[PDB]
């Protein structure tokens, strides 16, 4: 069980090579190819979601879900789910 506060955002691969993913100011984990990595923060707020040649300021409001699409050399997608 999650704590109420906490925050998801799915790292998802767009692209044909490994991403190199960090939220904000903390480093998470490479993302594969054509796949995808869950995170989560206690902290909600506004971060910097880098995901390797990406990078948007996806805002993390508490209770709730997103999922970021990056694409290299593409077009980025951010999907919030409540």
């Amino acid at each position: 069980q999650a704590p109420k506060g906490s925050a998801f955002v799915r790292a998802y691969n767009a692209g044909n090579s490994e991403l190199d993913v960090s939220v904000g100011s903390t480093s998470l984990n490479d993302v594969a190819p054509l796949g995808s990595s869950d995170f989560k923060f206690l902290p909600p707020g506004s971060y910097t979601a880098q995901v390797g040649q990406q990078s948007l300021p996806v805002k993390l409001d508490p209770d709730s879900y997103y999922t970021l699409v990056s694409q290299p050399g593409g077009k980025p997608q951010l999907v919030a789910e409540p």
